[PDB]
């Protein structure tokens, strides 16, 4: 699986660092997926707005070979939203995930499709 | 609605404003939802080549629940892309505009999804 | 076609070139598309992590109309996360490389979908 957050606030490594920490076993934890296939990361932006505002928001890009459903997207939102909050300050109101059902096809890691 | 722009100009947060000013107004009258609903933002990449030059280029995504269609797909482009143009100076035949058509499942806000 | 590669390497600009170079070709070559038509960038992201390590690694999206297919996405696979640890010094194994079909409506070049 893969989780990317893109935010414009300037977080530490160390607010990033625990936020991903946070990220992956959330992920891991919905997915039922081993922590060794989860890929997370954090991408500062430039400017952000979200309805009509600039105050601070975030997206977040989730996308897995699989298990991409109305209950687990939810449950995944949950626990990512909450841990933005915590971590970036960002209300969980301004926070959009989206998630991305993958073919397994559609999926390399190195040189060798899934 | 969420518009996400990937451009190599180090654009000041003033040019950001009005470049995302005018990119969620093109959004939210294009597939006519409310403001209130759209995401917008700046990114700033690395390098960026487009046909083998290192010329200025853009890409921008865009994604909706809903309303992707050939025509509303083809207005957000000319919207969006001539406002890299005016912004960025970017010339619009080297922006790559790309769409993507959500579930409401597959899209939350906060600990919610659509 | 587009590519774009997300990588926490605070890679130079000469790198930088020199990887999208290699990129731009085998993106092109796989696909049987002309260079003019291929869009590549490199994003230094925050922080990323993969199976529960912050050792580098890396992400990398690729977008087509048509010619998302198992061999083609393994035959991209392998020439992009082989470039990036030739590039970048990130192993290929710690490489994700993830690909989606766009329909030609879908994608617009300045103010024209394809």
């Amino acid at each position: 699986p893969k989780c990317m957050i893109f935010c414009p606030v300037a977080a530490t490594p160390a607010q990033q660092d625990a936020l991903l920490k946070d990220a992956e076993k959330a992920v891991a934890d919905a997915l039922g997926k081993p922590l060794s296939y989860v890929m997370v990361g954090y991408s500062q932006t430039g400017q952000m707005r979200f309805g009509g505002s600039s105050d601070p928001c975030a997206f977040i890009r989730v996308a897995s070979i699989g298990g991409i459903t109305s209950s687990t997207n939810c449950k995944i939102a949950a626990a990512l939203s909450a841990a933005c909050e915590r971590h970036l300050g960002v209300p969980k109101n301004r926070i959009y995930t989206t998630f991305t059902n993958k073919s397994p096809s559609e999926w390399a890691m190195g040189d060798r499709t899934f």
